[PDB]
């Protein structure tokens, strides 16, 4: 590529991820003084394990269906083979939301959006996975501190789901020029924007990893516990990215081919 046609790039990245945006930023800052309260927290506490699941679950889709139209409309990325589309957000799917994630939530207080109003770590007791929690609440704390732009936001997460490491790609020097392109794209504008210093302050790539393990791991276990409610109840989209064997469900390439 060329300069012009690098900053084009990030203004074509940009504006992907506002469009894809599920909530504006300010939208999600003017919230924050909404708070659970103590009453609500206990009843989130209350409320089965099963149910738990199934409205993060649900909620998760939907974060993860916003994630699939930001790929759609990312420059190169329906150039790719539907193969490695399908590799792409298989894998990355979940990173991209984890990341995404930080916008929604507040360090000061250590809470994060959900269902209308903002709670800490304690609303989510009911899932039986705490671990992961506290993991995903560091993680969001940690790029919290970063103070994100929403530019930055759009182009890091442009790399988040454009990996050429993933495993299965089939066109792997095609996804590595792409990938290459959004690198001088996200650390072009942090240059020209004195930003180059959070790059050594972001995650390493084995910790999204990490956390999408763990969310799998856990997810195992809660689908031997209740099969069934996986079954009736979960999303399918879900279902496809998350469970075995429930990729038996074509979600996605029915995402990829609809305008
Ligand atoms: C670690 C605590 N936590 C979860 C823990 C587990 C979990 O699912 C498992 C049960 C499978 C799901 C959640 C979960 C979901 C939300 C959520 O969706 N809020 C609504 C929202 C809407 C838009 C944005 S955004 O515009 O910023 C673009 C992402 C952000 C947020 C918030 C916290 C959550």
């Amino acid at each position: 590529a060329s300069l012009t046609e690098i900053e084009h790039l990030v203004q074509s990245v940009c504006k992907s991820y506002r469009e894809t945006c599920q909530l504006r930023l300010e939208d999600l800052l003017r919230q924050r003084s909404n708070i659970f309260s103590r009453e609500e927290v206990t009843g989130y506490q209350r409320k089965s394990m099963w149910e738990m699941w199934e409205r993060c679950a649900h909620h998760l889709t939907e974060a993860i269906q916003y994630v699939v139209e930001f790929a759609k409309r990312l420059s190169g990325f329906m150039e790719l083979c539907q193969n490695d589309q399908i590799v792409l957000l298989k894998a990355g799917a979940m990173e991209v939301v984890l990341v995404r994630m930080c916008r929604a939530y507040n360090a000061d207080n250590r809470t994060v959006f959900f269902e209308g109003k903002y709670g800490g770590m304690e609303l989510f007791r009911a899932l039986g996975c705490s671990e992961l929690i506290s993991s995903i609440f560091d993680f969001s704390h940690s790029l919290s501190a970063l103070h994100f732009s929403e530019d930055e936001i759009a182009l890091y997460t442009a790399l988040v789901l454009i990996n050429a490491h993933r495993p299965g790609l089939q066109e792997k020097r095609k996804v590595e020029q792409l990938q290459y392109n959004l690198e001088l794209a996200f650390h072009h504008h942090l240059c020209k924007t004195h930003r180059q210093s959070i790059l050594a302050k972001l995650p390493p790539k084995g910790k999204l990893r990490s956390l999408c393990s763990q969310h799998v791991e856990r997810l195992q276990i809660f689908q031997h516990l209740h099969p069934i409610v996986v079954q009736a109840a979960f999303p399918p989209l879900y279902k496809e990215l998350f469970s075995g064997g429930g990729e038996k469900h074509k979600i996605l390439h029915r995402l990829l081919q609809d305008s």
